């Protein structure tokens, strides 16, 4: 019944790259999307990009999925896969410049971790 | 039972490549072909060229694909790869010189956008 | 039962290179077969070739395939690619001086298109 | 009701790599993980992943897998397996950077072997 | 149960070059081995190689295998090659200095066509 | 158990040069070293540096490669591929001033022919 979102929350987007047309190849991404959407996507994503690390997030009644992968791709692949697999009603999916801030960043208010492959992830390795 | 249409709708034809036997590459291209054909070869050319952006429109009770992608290509390729899935009724491939402007008047009366890969496509992004 | 073709039919001879052994590279070929045989590399040639055009015709009972290649082959590369696939009971394999020529000749009596990758071919383009 | 380990016992790290998020691949590999899903684990990693040599050994009321793969692997795509398969209440999985020496540490006090696929592992063969 | 032979018939002996390990590179090379093995490496040296043209031929309960390559290559190579594939009871590999006249040979008496990529061979061409 | 060879036999000294970090190039060389590498290499060698001529050899419980090859190579070379392929328990990779001689060493007490790319060898060609 609200709107979608349009983009990312407003206090996580220095830590994105907005260029999503890019060919630039990239090793780290987040999706913003349903909570149901993003449920299956971390299994999904998991699996299919190898992830090093896969982690999912409230974020104001939906969920953020945040990501590195041990290969580098365009984030319109991840975009074109996450479509592959299912129909939503909002999908964002931008690269990640800023890694660690962004992972810290959804680890804490107004954010927090629902599931993750490691525990405690880029705050405690790497 | 009227005849197929034999190139793009007159006012987009500015905007592409008419030389279709060109060993020219490009990197982006629109295809005009029935509303069934087009609405699945959306999803086979996203995941065969690896698509930076895929929109289908509404085109005079057809359908057209426009789409960017992150490697370059013939035209002749495309037209192969659409050839080697199906057989058509009609299909039209050509190469896209103006992307934006092709684009965006794919949105606009007379055309409109069916679905697309991004939200607002070019008139947002890049 | 009726012996097969020695070569193409002679109204055509003047448009093919008859250097079938020859190292020089071209971008132009022509195969006459069986309808059956044809039929199937037409198929096989476009992908494995990246065809920039293919045609197939009717020739006295039998086909002749037509096709224009993005790169440079030597026809005996063309011949040992038909034959990795198939048995023939006849295959004939020779490069294509004239294009234009050949190409209108094979979509006029006594010749006629069954199928080709672009409607009208080299009469109605480049 | 006692807290998870949050890592190997202490007597173990200096036969590990710590850099559970590292691109490196290895062919050696140790699970921490409970009883009963180290049983289920060693059969499923054995045929997953093509093993040279698996064992399952008692430590503190958990459970150690060790293995060596034929092939190389990242720690994360070992640990992403394990969470296809199953929910744990707790999961640790690095590379094995002393071979001989984890796989003769688990062999002894305070450490037991509960079953392993060759007998006598690396201390007999290789 | 007979020897296997240790070098080509006599009668062709004059056609090729003897020195084997020679730096030097041709393009025309003849292969004495198995019926088993020579209709293996027909296909497989035809694609290997590229050849302009490839023949094998019924050579005292044997096979001999005669091509002309477009590119050149030294005699140790093709021996090589063929033994890359597979193990063989005998394998004799030759560089061939008269091309037209051992080809001209391995069609008569008593000599014959088992297959070729081209009829007739260079007696009908080049 | 026996410590590994420090050099090859010393009855095949005088055919070597010792000078294993010239800056010379050659085209012949031995390699000391045990059976299962040197069968290994004997493949990956053959197919690397495009041998003339490869023989593999039984030398007291051990095995050593020799070969010429079409293109000249400085020792270290050849000693750093067989390094980027394998772990060895021993390898001694020299250069062979003496071809002939060594060659014919290697078929004769104390030494055997296991495997050659040509019968015979230095013996019956060059």
């Amino acid at each position: 019944k609200v709107e979608d979102p349009k983009d990312f929350p407003s206090e996580l987007l220095s830590f994105l790259s907005h260029a999503v047309f890019s060919n630039r190849t990239l090793a780290c991404f987040a999706i913003y999307t349903t909570k149901e959407k993003a449920a299956l996507l971390y299994k999904k994503i998991m699996e299919k990009y190898s992830v090093t690390f896969i982690s999912r997030h409230n974020s104001y009644n939906h969920n953020i999925l945040f990501f590195l992968t041990p290969h580098r791709h365009r984030v319109s692949a991840i975009n074109n896969y996450a479509q592959k697999l299912c129909t939503f009603s909002f999908l964002i999916c931008k690269g990640v410049n800023k890694e660690y801030l962004m992972y810290s960043a959804l680890t804490r208010d107004p954010f927090s971790v629902i599931e993750e492959s490691l525990p405690g992830g880029l705050k405690e390795h790497d």
